[PDB]
Parts: C-alpha cells; sequence; structure tokens
C-alpha cells in the first residue's frame, strides 16, 4: 500500500515502477466498442463482479422465479383479459409505490420532478413550439381561469415535456406462432408535447404542484389524426397519457439512464486504468466510485443491447433505432461535459436554483430531485476539493503531472471516449478545472445513477404507469373506448413479464453505499477528508428526511444511505 | 510467467520470493467453517467466477423465470392434481431423458451403473443383511427359476444397495399458511434395502427383485416388495429412488466432489510457490472450485437453502451425514481411488467370473471412468517426471511436504488417509494423490453432476423427499396415493430449479486450461494428454453405438477440467 504522489515528484526509480505498472494496465484495460459504443475488450478478473454482488443478485432472480410461478400471468403475446390483472403481477414482490394512484393527473405530472426521469422538463421562455398549438381557449378551460397562456408564460408558470428526441425511432417488430402460423405485428411509437402549469394553490389545502394541461401524442399537428388532448377528454385523456409516460420511458432507459450514466463512464473507468499508476492521487479518489462498472456495463452489453435482449423486446423503437438515441445522448454529452454538470444541467432547462421570480422563489418550488442532488453535487465538490488540495496545492503541478495530462488526451481522443467537452484551450491547466470534472464524474456516478435507476420498480415495474413500449394506435378522438382498447394499446402479457423482470434486477439491492469505500485511504489526511464527506451526508440525510416530513409525498432516492457509491446496477 | 522449480533447487533470493507469494496466499485464502465443514473464509476476488460464467449462468435462471412462466405449476403445497402434470413442467425447457421411462424396472435398475449416482450397487458375498429376509420362494417367483438365493450368490449374480446411511436421518418438516392458519408437516423418511439380480436373457442387464423400504423388516408394516405387487411395487421404487436422490446429494456430489476438494485447493494456496509444479499442475483443475463451495455454503446447506427445502431430512440430518462422508473418505483418502473403491464394492474390473467375464458386464460408469482415470494417470506421471526424478527431490521439496502435513493436520483437512509412513516420500505416491484429485474434479463430477437433470429433473423418478408413509401392502393405491407421497408443488418447481442450474453449461474442459504452461515440456505432455482423450472420445462413442442406451456424461467433450458448478 503506497502513499499516493504526483509522478514528476517520485524518483526515477519509482518512475519505472509507474510505467510498469500502467503498461501492464494498458494491456488488461484494452478498448473495444459494440455498435459504435466503447467498451472493453475483455474485463479483467479484478473488476468482476464480488461474491457477495453475485449472491444479492442470485436472490433476486430467484425472487423473480418465486413471484412468477405465484402469478397467473402467461407466456403468449395476448393482451391482459382485464386491467386489473395489471395489479395482480407482484403476489410475491413489493407493490410498486405508483400502483394505487397513477390515473390521477397531479400523480402523473409530478413524475417529471420525482419520478425515474426528473431530466426532461423545461420552463417554456416566450412562446410553445409552433408545432405545439394549444390556445388560450384550451388553458382557460383547464385551469378554470381567465389568464391568457402569454400572460401565464410571463409568469414563468407554464412548463414542457417535449419528447421530439423519439420523431425518428423506427417501430420495432415483433412475431409468434398463433393456430400454427406466424403473427407479425409492429409497435407504435409516438413523440408527444405535454404542456404543465404550476398551480400554487395546489387543491385548496395549499401545497403546490404541476398540473398537467395539454397533450399532444406526435410531434406535427393534425386536428384530426394528431389532436390536442386535455384532461376534458375523458378515457381520450388517459390515453394520451399513457403514450406520454411510454415516450418518457424510452428517454429514460435510452438516455437518462443506458447513455447519461452507464455508457459515459466506461471512457473515464478506461483512461483512469490505461494513463494512471495505482498510486495516482486521482486514481485512488476515483477506482471507489467505478466498482463494478465495467462489469455492470458488460452485462448491459450482453443482456440489454444484444439482439433479442431487453432494449429489443421492450423499448419502443427496433434495436438499431435505440442504440441509435443512445449514441446521439452520450455525443451530445460528451461534447458539451461541463455543460452537464449538475447546475448547468438545470439552469438550462429554466428549472435551476437561480430560476426564480420577482420575490425570489423558485418557479418550480416543488423539485425534490433538483433539491436533493444539490445537496449532493455540493458535498462531493467539497469533498473532492479537499481531497485534491493535499496532492495540488498549485497550478503547475496540475500541467506537470504526466499521467494527468495523459489521462486527459486519452479522454478527448477519438479512440478514448471523444469528450471534446472535457477541457478547455485543448489542456488541462488548473486545479479548479480537475475538482470540476472529478466531482461531475463522481455525482454521475453515485447520486445520478441513484436517481434514475432506482426509482424504476416503483413507477415501471407497474406497466400501466410507464409501459416501455405501445402496441396499438392511438384511438380517434371521437372513438369510443372501452377496455379493449387500453389492454390492446398495453403491452402484451410475455412483455409486461419481461419488463418486470427487468425492473426487479435493476432495484433489488445496493451493491455499496456512497462514501463508504472497501478500502481506507493510506493517507491519513485523505481518511480524514473521507470521514468528513461520511458526516456531511449524515447531516444531509437528516435534512431530506425533514423535508420528507413536509413534501406532497416523500422522495427517498437521494437519501445518502440509498445512493451507492458507484454505478453498478 | 516464470520456469516452474523446485524450491530446495533456488537461490537465496527466488527462495525469498517464493516466500513472500506464500505468506501473501496464506493471508488471502485462510481456514473457515461451517457447520465443522471446512471452506474458506474469505473467497479471493482472483478465485470468483468469471464473466462469462456468470452470463452462462444468468441466462439458465432466466430460462427458468421464462419456463415457470408457460408452465401452469402453482405457487402452494398442495399435490399435483394429475401424475401426467409432472411431464407438463418443461414447456420452455428440454424433457429430462428418463419421463418417458421412467416406471420400467430396467431404466429403474439401470440408474444403478448409468444414472447420477452409480456409487451403491455391490455384489452380494455370502449373504444378504440379515434384517433382508429375502427367501428362496420369493426369488424363485421373481425370477421365474428353481435357482436358490445361495446359488444365485455364489456364482455372483446378485447385487444391492443398501441405503442404511440414511436410517438415523430426523425427517424433514415444512410448514405454510393455509386460511390464516399455520399447518406445519413432516417428510416421511425411508432407509431402503434392494435388491438386484444379473439377468443375462434379453439384452443382459441388472433387474431389480426385491425391495423393503426400511431397515428393519416386519411381514405387516415394513414388507418385502416385489415386482409382483403391482402399484405397491411402484411406490417401493418411489422411495428408493428417494434414498439414492438423498445419498446422491448428500454423499456422492456434495460431500464426496465439492467439498473433499476444498482441502487440496486450500493447501494449494497455503503452501505451494505460484511457479511450484504441483502448484501449476493442480490449479486449472481447481477454477472455480472455491467460488462453487461458497455458493454451495450460501445457497445449498443454508437454513432455508436448497438442501433444508428439498432433501428428506432436516438440515441438521443432512449436514451430519454429509460430514460423515467427508471423514470417512478423508479417513480412507487411497482407497477412494476409482480401481479400489469399484473393487471394495465387488464392481470392479477384476471382478470377473471362471470365465474371464465380470459379474457385472453391464457399467459405463466404470468403463467410461476407467478410462479417464488411466489418461490422468499417464498425464500427471510424465508432467511430475519432468521435475522429479529421484524420491530424494520429493523428500527434500520443503514447500511439498509443508503441504502434505497441512493436509493431513486437523485443521487442513484431515486427510489421515493421504501418506504412508507419516510422510511423502516417492514419487509414485505423489502421481497417485494427484491422479485422484484432478480425476475427482473433472470426471467424478461430472458422473454425479451432469445426469442430475437427465434422471431428478422430473420428479416421479426421484424425488428428492418423500411427503407421506409407505401404503399398507394391502390397500387400494388411487392416483391420488402416489401424488400425496410425491412433492408438493412449490418444492417439485424449487428441485426442477435446482436441477436446471446445476446442469446448464460447463464452466471449462477437461484438458483445455486458459494459461499454456510456460514449460515447453509440460506443454507437451498436455498436448498428450489432450491426444489421449480425443482416443477416449471415439472409444467411448463406439461404445455407446452398443450399448441399450449410450452413456455420455463421461464423454471428454463434456467433463469440465475443474468442480465448479
Ligand atoms: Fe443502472
Ligand atoms: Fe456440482
Amino acid at each position: 500500500m503506497v502513499q499516493p504522489s504526483l509522478p514528476q515528484d517520485d524518483t526515477p526509480d519509482q518512475q519505472e515502477q509507474r510505467n510498469r505498472a500502467i503498461a501492464q494496465q494498458r494491456e488488461a484495460y484494452q478498448y473495444s466498442e459494440t455498435a459504435g459504443i466503447l467498451l472493453i475488450k475483455t474485463l479483467p478478473q479484478s473488476e468482476m463482479f464480488s461474491l457477495k454482488y453475485l449472491i444479492e443478485r442470485d436472490k433476486g432472480l430467484v425472487s423473480l422465479i418465486a413471484n412468477t410461478l405465484a402469478s397467473n400471468i402467461e407466456n403468449i403475446f395476448d393482451p391482459f383479459d382485464k386491467l386489473e390483472d395489471f395489479e395482480e403481477m407482484f403476489p410475491l414482490l413489493p407493490k410498486p409505490l405508483v400502483m394505487n394512484t397513477f390515473r390521477n393527473d397531479r400523480v402523473f405530472a409530478r413524475q417529471r420532478i420525482a419520478g425515474p426521469n426528473p431530466m426532461v422538463i423545461e420552463r417554456v421562455v416566450d412562446k410553445l413550439p409552433d408545432n405545439f398549438p394549444v390556445t388560450d381557449a384550451m388553458f382557460q378551460k383547464i385551469m378554470f381561469t381567465k389568464k391568457t397562456l402569454a400572460e401565464a408564460i410571463a409568469q414563468g408558470k407554464l412548463f414542457i415535456t417535449n419528447y421530439k428526441g423519439l420523431a425518428e425511432l423506427s417501430p420495432g417488430r415483433y412475431e409468434y406462432q398463433k393456430n400454427g402460423t406466424l403473427v407479425q405485428k409492429t409497435k407504435t411509437i409516438a413523440a408527444p408535447l405535454v404542456l404543465y402549469a404550476w398551480k400554487p394553490e395546489g387543491f385548496g389545502d395549499y401545497r403546490g404542484s404541476l398540473a398537467p394541461i395539454a397533450i399532444q401524442i406526435n410531434q406535427q399537428p393534425d386536428p384530426i389524426t394528431n389532436p390536442i388532448y386535455t384532461p376534458r377528454d375523458g378515457k381520450h385523456w388517459f390515453i394520451a397519457k399513457i403514450f406520454a409516460q411510454m415516450a418518457d420511458g424510452n428517454c429514460h432507459e435510452a438516455i437518462s439512464h443506458l447513455a447519461r450514466t452507464h455508457l459515459i463512464l466506461e471512457p473515464f473507468v478506461l483512461a483512469t486504468a490505461n494513463e494512471l499508476a495505482p498510486n495516482h492521487p486521482l486514481s485512488v479518489l476515483l477506482k471507489p466510485h467505478f466498482q463494478f462498472t465495467l462489469a455492470i456495463n458488460e452485462l448491459a452489453r450482453e443482456q440489454l443491447i444484444s439482439a433479442g435482449g431487453y432494449a429489443d423486446d421492450l423499448l419502443a423503437g427496433t434495436l438499431e433505432a435505440s442504440i441509435a438515441v443512445i449514441k446521439a445522448a452520450i455525443k451530445e454529452y460528451m461534447d458539451n461535459f461541463t455543460e452537464f454538470a449538475l447546475p448547468r444541467e438545470l439552469a438550462r432547462r429554466g428549472v435551476g436554483i437561480g430560476d426564480v421570480d420577482q420575490r425570489g422563489e423558485n418557479f418550480l418550488p416543488d423539485y425534490p430531485y433538483r433539491d436533493d442532488a444539490m445537496l449532493l453535487w455540493n458535498a462531493i465538490e467539497v469533498y473532492v476539493r479537499d481531497y485534491l488540495s493535499l496532492y495540488y496545492q498549485s497550478p503547475v503541478q496540475i500541467r506537470q503531472d504526466t499521467e494527468l495530462q495523459n489521462w486527459v488526451r486519452r479522454l478527448v481522443s477519438p479512440e478514448g471516449g471523444r469528450v471534446t467537452g472535457l477541457v478547455s484551450n485543448g489542456e488541462l491547466n488548473t486545479i479548479e478545472a480537475l475538482v470540476a470534472i472529478a466531482t461531475q464524474v463522481i455525482f454521475v456516478s453515485g447520486p445520478q445513477h441513484a436517481a434514475v435507476n432506482y426509482p424504476q420498480y416503483d413507477y415501471m415495474a407497474f406497466i400501466p404507469n410507464m409501459p416501455l413500449a405501445t402496441y396499438a394506435t392511438p384511438p380517434n378522438k371521437e372513438s369510443n373506448i372501452s377496455e379493449a382498447t387500453i389492454l390492446n394499446i398495453l403491452p402484451p402479457q410475455k412483455l409486461a413479464a419481461r419488463q418486470l423482470e427487468l425492473m426487479r434486477t435493476l432495484c433489488v439491492f445496493y451493491p455499496n453505499r456512497l462514501g463508504y469505500p472497501d478500502t481506507e485511504f493510506v493517507d491519513v489526511r485523505a481518511q480524514q477528508v473521507l470521514h468528513q464527506f461520511q458526516e456531511r451526508l449524515q447531516e444531509i440525510e437528516q435534512r431530506i428526511v425533514l423535508c420528507n416530513e413536509k413534501r406532497l409525498e416523500p422522495y427517498t432516492y437521494l437519501l445518502p444511505s440509498n445512493v451507492p457509491n458507484s454505478t453498478s446496477i
């Protein structure tokens, strides 16, 4: 166990040892790709899941065998017979928290700020999209108000989710035998726009909340084939929400979860191995936050984004279409890396802590993801800054650290991740820039992945709340809607089962815990910095527990006790 | 990648490097115990399953989710409604090979010699046990012969399986909620005696003659059943199969492959340098062995695990059987070498009649295992000769001498049958030890592990517990009677779950290690072993065209390099 040091501070003997270790690491951590996604060529045994991990994962899979044994769902591509059958899918599993209230408009809307994908909603500035022709009359009928849209917008009261990033998907296909013949079917794609309003009054008892106003299921308006639905539209409104939720779930899995936690971490894990000695302070800082990350990304390669895997079976598009969405989300992230730092990302959507009205109040006061993620972001930043200050007291030490400079060059290179938004001026020159990079990597690996991964079961294991594909077209607005209509839009039995299977496996345990690495730092000064980070997380836990006593609903996913140390499941 | 060498031949500097490695290995491979069974304290990450292993094991578990989705079995402690329902448990899985023919007496008997547990049957010498009062009249009625029992025994025609090792099990209990009421029930244990005869006519094969379901005879409450007893005979075979299945899992499989290997794996780490030739030889045959034994600890022999759920006895009773089986093996280690084990049961290749033909001519486990035993023996002799030429190099190898001391010690495995004269002194003795270890880890484990699905995933052929008492020999047997003896739905499902996971894939392959030997001479000896395995594969393929049913489990292409599943 070596005291960490910068390579230029070491003797020539010690530097030879560092280069030896790096050369060996480069041989063990080679770069590869699947479908243009950067991944590892072969996983080192040191990077495999632990025994303890495997025991927990297996308990999960065996719990699914038991639940399936106790369930009445069948291995068929028929719809369920009754909508109530979706409630019977959990005889031996926890009931998903959304299950009993998912029909409520407020429960729908609050998933934008506290559900699995709190990453889409943005404040409307200036005007709605021209292809989303909501009228004053619609707004006024739904809000029971004489205020106009322009007035609401001028007050910062309107919010939108625009799923146009899904507009080019080729719809996925599926097929099966029924009575000795092959039936071939296609999923139905949608790319909705959803308008929300902040309602300060709430419902008399004055916890304010977001409320949904209008849904246009596809991007190009048409009064007949693509009208705007509102809550006045009865069962047609319920169906419009289903399509919007399906769209949110596709954006969730491809963009917010797979692309922008799991797969954008892969180049950082590999660059750390390919350029940093084992006793490099940055490697020692970052490796606890990479535990099991290569391995879980290899399972995603094998089981999630493979032909016949979960993405192929469950999502709206063809596998090829889903992979294209994933790769475009990676590219935009890497190209703009520092603009995806949490405060900047939120501010770009108009929903950051600085987005306030004339009285200093946030235009979106009820946003548990933002509130709790900012606590964790700020605590990690203090932890990282205090840690790196033990090793870099002056910027020349950044510039003369040949390993660190190689780590940056690897990341920005085309073959190393193409992280062209990583640094300014073509080179890492300051300590504060490195603090921001390492803060963002640790934030993504622990907190961000916890926020998008662990709500999956509560909101997406109950299939009707967020089905990963829709299986019939939106009915015409004047058509009558039966239970059969809804059951034909929702997934068939075998695919509903498959989606529960996925969601349970992704949420069943916590592989590790934020701030609690498997081995202590050798440097007692760094162990003290870590102990203070652990104290701060305890303070943050109690603050969130207090906030949750007053929130409309508790938001538990960013409690530090529930945040892993690494992206690992 | 350093040339292997004996420690006494190394420099002082090399010797201190060897000793540092051994000290680190002792720290990473510490000894521990669960319920008196020797295991590792903490599994080193280097000893974990590989990614590729995990991917295959996960395919197997997901296949069970899919199969269960497509099945109609329920999560209940009720019996199945019809016996035919046991045949509908495999909508998306391979059909177990025994399923169609399991009622046939010949198919029942041939599981003694080609089934999951080919380790029990033995030739009757002198007389039957006194607590098994088979009479001439019974024998003559079953065999439709005038030969007496004593004449048949004198000709070496009779064979027996005696499950007396189960006679003291406390019966397992189970409970469930049924209408806000907690129901508690007990399994029924049995310790049968089964008489077999070799019947030359056909073609020639073993035939079952008589079953007594428990050890103490009584003409009314524990009678001798024969093939003349109709459905009662069918039920007696169920109890005999259940007993074979319990002896299989506790003794032949868990004890005498998985758990007796654990001390050898730990001794190798605790006493041999990484470049010790014996460590280099053995470690390919230990791949994933510590890890699979840790899953056995956690999932198989834990409270609420598979053994607790499925086996006839309480968990404490099954663990006692396991531990007794380990101790007899270790106390008599060299006597469990394949040729000597077969000979002690009267069924070895030397057990021949006046005309030179075996008393038990049809014995695929024996014939194919002997081929692999002999090939491994040549491999380890030719390999070890590269490094030991005279016994003084055996005696002056301090690491090897420590390896033996560790194994025979009370805290390293207590392998008191390992060595003669208190000490390992010859190359041939070490050849015998390493041959047996490699044989157990590959071939023996293959022969007891991979038939589990074909013979035990079809629950009526070999249920791991019985759930009602043997009916009175005079009662009418209904379909419901049999369904109450066989496992309830939930426990049948749990037995299929287990047997599928134990058989889904081959983690590695006999003779094909992950890394080449650095020593080119050792590479050549390994290549010769691979060639011999190819010859054996073709010889077994030829035998399988003349056997009544193929025995595929010891084809070298189906034998792993290590006990790993
Ligand atoms: Fe994840
Ligand atoms: Fe096994």
